[PDB]
């Protein structure tokens, strides 16, 4: 039973569509790739090829396909379905309590930790595009990570399964410094989970503002929405980032809580311009287990 | 919107290393199934970056439909989905079929158009693209007398190959393997092999050969690289041209055409355009 019916458009972008449908009598998320997307179609697919990538905090693979006839070509990616939407979506109007907030940064830390970590199979995985709306919400308050069109691959019995010739992919807003300054080491695979680290800062950022601490919370914003334009350019966020040497304030407020104290000085040190001084992931999932 | 992905496996046509080939159904309409071993994963693998970079589009290249990535409980399953050709490989059709001039000059311009097209770069187009496995169990017969070249798992753009069609530059590892034109000229010595498959089985005064791979009298069923190393390289041996041949004008005319494929010095060899070219010509 491999027929699909596509029910409704839950996103539209430059990246393509996604499509809540119904497969076997269950949801699935249906992507249909945009032209310009195309390599990153083929990455992913490689990527969903290795059985071991499967985790609770990892987007779960269904199908991938490329069809043609004639001159035209469709490029379809097919998921498990998290009505809850994007982490982006769900911190937009939701709070958060001390539990929920752990809860969710822990399942992103122990989703990243699992990319990087090699399995003796599932190589070392980079993300490189790692953010809030590439992060799913699930009903358990879990989440998982979507979207590997960009990610890189390693294996420390050989050697390294790498990027396009273009080092300006992954997010504007969340580019660590060595990608925005152009410096980042090409060849080298750690250069690439010290950018996942980079964001994964980011991210804590955007959660931590959303969980209450004596009756006060921070409005939901993105990263460095109080120091570049509203659509940041690449130019913009080296600006910031690599000239002004500028990373997301902490609010006062979070020195009066453990849990956001904590998590303040987690997510500083994913924030070094150093990228080798920068935490590991399997260090913050292992700090973030600690934290209550 | 419904989207039909159901495909009915019907008959299995070719069981191999590679995995299978099924003959199969979608909406009414055959389709052939290519479901790849754990061994040849690659192959779909570079078919699908292949066919992601360029829609190739011609009557004498198999018709690509879709590549198909299932996840299973502890595996991956994929499937190569194309056109269905009913008669089967030209290696097939000829073990029984004996050809008339008409009949042989259709098949092997259809080949070296096939061929042309995949070596060419076209600009504003496609990359040019080397087959690097050219042989007559990759090569398919149409009902209109033509054939379309199949398995580009191996192809590069701008596993190793068949050992039985290996060109001499790649037995004695002296191919310039940083030249993309190189493996234009390996895929040339190949289709030379393909000519001589084919020339056989054309009648000429109530005379055919019958069918024998490359080199049948010389290597042993199964050839190993050495093997082939050693008649190829070592003694330069080539396939036998019967004299027969030398009493009808277009095997006459075939047998000068195998022979400028299979120069040792592969910058000697015609280029596919020029065989094209040749062939019109015949007749
Ligand atoms: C994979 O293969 C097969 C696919 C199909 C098929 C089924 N639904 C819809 C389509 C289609 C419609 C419209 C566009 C275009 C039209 C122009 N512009 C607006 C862009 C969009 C593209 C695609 C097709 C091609 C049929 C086939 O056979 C009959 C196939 O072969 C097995
Ligand atoms: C990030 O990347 C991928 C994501 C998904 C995916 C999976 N489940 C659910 C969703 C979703 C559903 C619904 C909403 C709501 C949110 C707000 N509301 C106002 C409108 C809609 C948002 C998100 C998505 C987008 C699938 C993918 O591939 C198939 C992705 O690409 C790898
Ligand atoms: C995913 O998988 C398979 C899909 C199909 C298939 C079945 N129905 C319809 C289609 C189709 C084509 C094109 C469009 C749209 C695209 C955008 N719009 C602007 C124009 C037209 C829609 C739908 C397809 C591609 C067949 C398969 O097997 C033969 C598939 O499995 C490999
Ligand atoms: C070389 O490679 C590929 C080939 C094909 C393919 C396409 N049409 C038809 C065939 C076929 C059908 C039927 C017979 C036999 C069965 C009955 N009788 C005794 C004589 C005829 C043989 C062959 C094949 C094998 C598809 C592929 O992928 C989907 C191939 O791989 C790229």
């Amino acid at each position: 039973a491999r027929d699909i019916t596509l029910l409704e458009c839950v996103g539209k972008g430059r990246y393509g569509e996604v499509w809540r449908g119904s497969w076997q009598g269950e949801n699935v998320a249906v992507k249909i790739f945009s032209s310009r997307d195309e390599k990153s179609w083929f990455r992913e697919t490689e990527l969903y090829n290795t059985v071991m990538l499967r985790h609770e905090n990892i987007l779960g693979f269904i199908a991938s396909d490329m069809t043609s006839r004639h001159s035209s070509t469709q490029l379809w990616l097919i998921t498990h379905y998290h009505e809850m939407g994007s982490l982006y979506d769900y911190l937009q109007l939701t709070t958060l309590d001390t539990v929920s907030c752990l809860r969710i940064v822990l399942s992103i830390a122990s989703g990243l930790a699992h990319l990087h970590i090699e399995i003796f199979g599932k190589p070392a995985i980079a993300h490189r595009d790692l953010k809030s709306k590439n992060i799913l919400v699930k009903k358990n308050g879990q989440c998982c990570i979507a979207d590997l069109g960009l990610a890189v691959m390693h294996s420390q019995s050989t050697n390294q399964l790498d990027v396009g010739n273009n080092p300006r992919v992954g997010t504007k807003r969340y580019m660590a410094p060595e990608v925005l300054d152009e410096t980042i080491q090409v060849d080298c695979f750690d250069s690439y989970k010290r950018v996942d680290i980079w964001a994964f800062g980011l991210v804590l950022w955007e959660v931590a503002r959303r969980m209450v601490s004596n009756g006060i919370v921070e409005d939901y914003k993105p990263p460095f929405y109080d120091v570049v334009p509203n659509d940041p350019s690449f130019e913009d966020m080296r600006k910031v980032v690599c000239v002004d040497q500028q990373r997301p304030n902490i609010p006062n407020r979070w020195f009066s809580d453990p849990t956001l104290t904590s998590l303040a000085k987690l997510m500083k040190e994913c924030w070094y311009q150093n990228p080798s001084a920068r935490l590991t992931a399997l260090r913050i999932k292992k700090t973030l287990t600690k934290i209550d």
